[PDB]
């Protein structure tokens, strides 16, 4: 695994990384990886303008990839895509196309949520969090509860657009896998 | 292809049948049929208890399945699993288990719609309308609009349940494919 970390440390609360980008510098609204797991439920990445109205969540429950997100054109729970809990490598992509969200598993779009967002650059509070492997608001407080530590490992990840990105932190060091 | 019916007839503006549904009845919350195409875009079937508020359609855009739904709980416009648009039978089934809707393509679940609908025999107006291969509203009137007329087959179709349904009609004569 090409320096490989794991998305959980242990109790699995708080995320790995948390990076922030600048809104009116993205141009790449797309973000992308490898991961691998057994564990068929917990968050893989989180993103936020604001933890209250703006959020996003990609995780698994039952295998499968989950998507959560509530703004202000959409709240939704939605579930689909094969399952990636088989201990093997899965690329997934997760693309901002128009007004649409598109994920992509193994080269293959299984998921497309349209009308969902207005452009990033035009959008209200113009920093966006992006949180690996866990959440930035208790796991209480998703439209619907899952448990958020995933034990899987993360690999050959790309977010957003590297160029707008203002920080980045890790509230521990990162293992490897 | 046992008794294959023509999903639209000519223009395709209106649906071939409407079944209505006594929800008071309903035990079974499912369907299923085959569907077989070269159109890439298209409605499928349609539901409703209130064309206004309360209804569904299920089509294909860019070839592949497409929901849109409208109710008390949840508005939205996704896109899911495979293409269907390749002229082969495809088995398809949507299904309602708890407050999800489910939608199986060929024996595999491609979509999950969670927190979406509250129990059927609770619901509010409790006759539901089942429109196959158009809708029972203008296109335009869509979160999404799309062409309706999806020029496929329809075959070994089961709609909710049988028990339940009240009366079925057809507009004109059912072509065979
Ligand atoms: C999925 C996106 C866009 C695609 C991507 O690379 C990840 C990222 C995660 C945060 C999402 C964002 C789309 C727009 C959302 C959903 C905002 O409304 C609030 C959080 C944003
Ligand atoms: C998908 C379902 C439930 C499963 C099925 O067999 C078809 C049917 C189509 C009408 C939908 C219904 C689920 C509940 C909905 C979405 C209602 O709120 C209004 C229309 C109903």
């Amino acid at each position: 695994d090409p320096p490989a970390v794991h998305l959980s440390n242990g109790p699995g609360q708080e995320p790995i990384a948390v990076m922030t980008f600048d809104l009116t510098k993205i141009t790449k609204t797309s973000s992308s990886f490898e991961v691998r797991t057994w564990d068929p439920e917990g968050v893989i990445f989180y993103g936020d303008t604001n933890p209250k109205d703006d959020w996003f969540m990609l995780g698994l429950r039952d295998g499968r990839p989950e998507i959560q997100l509530h703004n202000h054109w959409a709240q939704l729970t939605v579930g689909a895509g094969p399952r990636l809990d088989d201990g093997r490598w899965h690329q997934v992509e997760v693309k901002m196309e128009g007004d649409s969200v598109l994920l992509e598993v193994d080269g293959e779009e299984v998921l497309r949520l349209r009308q969902v967002s207005g452009p990033l650059t035009s959008k209200r509070h113009p920093i966006m969090r992006i949180a690996l492997g866990g959440l930035l608001f208790p796991a209480s407080n998703l439209r619907l509860p899952l448990v958020p530590a995933l034990d899987g490992c993360l690999r050959r990840d790309s977010w957003l657009d590297k160029q707008a990105e203002i920080s980045a932190s890790a509230p521990t060091s990162l293992r490897s896998c």
